[PDB]
């Protein structure tokens, strides 16, 4: 039929007015026998001809049997390079508004077949305004035409922060997050996850996703058998935590991702942990259902899974000291960890081969844990004090004379924080004292950053309750500074350093 081609051609090439319609169904029928849809290719006119009609055509078909062939076309790498040639790309996506089913998924598909194989379409498919018709696609209700149309979008958003942009201004995100809530067709989940993921990490779609509901929507597939849709879930869900502290209804997200903790799978553990240590700070409510559903005993038992992976520890460190502070149960937190033979293990961090973002988070732990009076005891014998002394005094010379992320100062702050509420304790104050930590307690008031004047003061105030540490801080010659530390500019340096001052004489 090939001899015959050139005869055909000329044919549907000619065209008038409803010669057309016809002339495109025989097209179509010559497209279903592969040995024609060989000859139909190759020829310029031919294939410009079946795209230029199917954007000036209007009959009820209008497209079917010309976006038919297409289809079929799509499947040939030479049909590949014919539409890309014949311009069809720009009128394909013209069709992405067409009011036909029967189009809108031979478009999407030729579209999606061009993006995967044939070079320079993702580029060509952008110049002609195909991410915006597709993100309008995304209110469609089949499932099927869903799947290529989001994974159209991820081929085009992925390394592409225009496209990323452009998908935003789109309302991409809210209308991706509602197949989220909506469908259980695992394909199209998983695909609108990656669609997400992609998006999660730009600084602008990140609100965005996260006003749309999209934290509580991803959580909904936490516990789906799919692993590739759990974890790319949950990749999703580490990324646009940061934005989500003022987000509600989180509950059911919460429980999950403590359940999580427990998995065999080290992302799985890696994520979980990273998003509730980023849903904690600074939001009393998640700490106190993360606490409700036993999340302390859970992190306690990852810190003691995990060892030496600081990609589990830190983050699982970091939500530990949320929970321990500043909320209702975090009394009753401080105990938990205590309880379920956690205070081995985290003065066990403070000692190498951990590094810096580690043992800052460590520090910032223990100074929450020494809050509670029943972890003053243990918390010495398992050697917190001497370790914490030795990281205040190099991070302190190192400081006189960023590593891996942290500024030594956050060092010398945070070890000098732990040893003042460690100080409450009277065998505390003279495991502190017998270290000779006091010339250098005075020599933090010195400190151009108030934090660290703030405490190293209040330090030097418990210490300065017994008579034997108020001679030796006097001694130290520490009256000059705490008296120009009583004008501190901060509240608590000046009542830190009125107390120190009132013991010494």
């Amino acid at each position: 039929a090939t001899r015959a081609i050139p005869e055909l051609t000329k044919l549907l090439n000619d065209e008038d007015q409803v010669v057309v319609n016809k002339a495109a169904v025989m097209v179509h029928q010559l497209s279903k026998k592969e040995a024609s849809r060989h000859a139909i290719m190759r020829s310029p006119q031919m294939v410009s001809a079946i795209v230029r009609t199917m954007q000036n055509t209007n009959d009820v078909e209008t497209a079917r049997c010309t976006a038919g062939t297409l289809h079929n076309l799509s499947h040939h790498r030479e049909g590949l390079l014919a539409i890309f040639k014949s311009g069809g790309i720009p009128a394909l996506v013209k069709m992405l508004g067409s009011p036909v089913d029967s189009v809108l998924f031979y478009a999407i598909t030729t579209l999606h077949n061009l993006l995967l194989h044939q070079e320079g379409a993702k580029m060509a498919v952008r110049l002609a305004g195909g991410l915006q018709k597709m993100v309008a696609l995304l209110n469609k209700t089949n499932v099927k035409f869903l799947a290529i149309t989001t994974d159209c979008l991820q081929i085009l958003a992925y390394g592409n922060q225009e496209s990323k942009l452009i998908i935003l201004a789109s309302g991409g995100p809210q209308a991706l997050v509602n197949i989220m809530r909506t469908y259980t067709y695992e394909k199209l989940l998983w695909t609108t996850s990656r669609v997400l993921k992609v998006l999660s990490v730009c600084s602008s779609n990140k609100p965005a996703i996260v006003e749309a509901g999209g934290m509580q929507a991803l959580g909904l597939h936490l516990t789906d058998p799919s692993q590739r849709l759990v974890q790319n879930c949950l990749w999703t869900l580490r990324n646009l935590s940061d934005a989500a502290t003022k987000q509600e209804g989180m509950e059911g997200l919460l429980g999950t991702l403590v359940q999580l903790l427990g998995s065999d799978d080290i992302n799985v553990v890696t994520c979980a942990a990273g998003i509730l240590s980023n849903l904690t700070c600074n939001n009393y409510k998640n700490k106190m259902m993360v606490c409700q559903v036993g999340g302390i005993e859970a992190l306690v038992r990852t810190v003691l899974r995990a060892g030496d992976r600081e990609d589990i520890t830190e983050p699982a460190i970091c939500a530990l000291r949320h929970l321990t502070s500043r909320h209702q149960e975090a009394e009753m937190a401080q105990n938990a960890v205590r309880l379920h033979y956690g205070l081995p293990v985290v003065v066990k961090l403070l000692h190498p081969p951990s590094h810096w973002p580690l043992i800052k988070a460590t520090v910032g732990l223990i100074r929450n844990l020494a809050l509670c009076p029943a972890n003053h005891a243990p918390l010495r014998e398992q050697g917190a004090i001497p370790r914490l002394v030795q990281l205040l005094v190099r991070a302190h010379q190192d400081t006189q004379r960023f590593v891996e992320g942290v500024r030594m100062e956050e060092i010398v702050e945070g070890c000098t924080g732990a040893l003042h509420i460690l100080a409450r304790d009277v065998h505390n104050r003279i495991v502190i004292r017998g270290l000779n930590t006091i010339p250098l307690f005075v020599q933090l008031l010195y400190s151009p950053i108030e934090n660290i004047q703030r405490v190293a003061a209040g330090v030097l105030c418990e210490l300065a309750q017994d008579k034997e540490a108020a001679e030796a801080i006097e001694a130290e010659g520490a009256t000059a500074p705490l008296t120009e530390l009583l004008h501190s500019r901060n509240e608590g340096v000046a009542t830190y350093a009125a107390a120190v001052l009132f013991r010494m004489s």
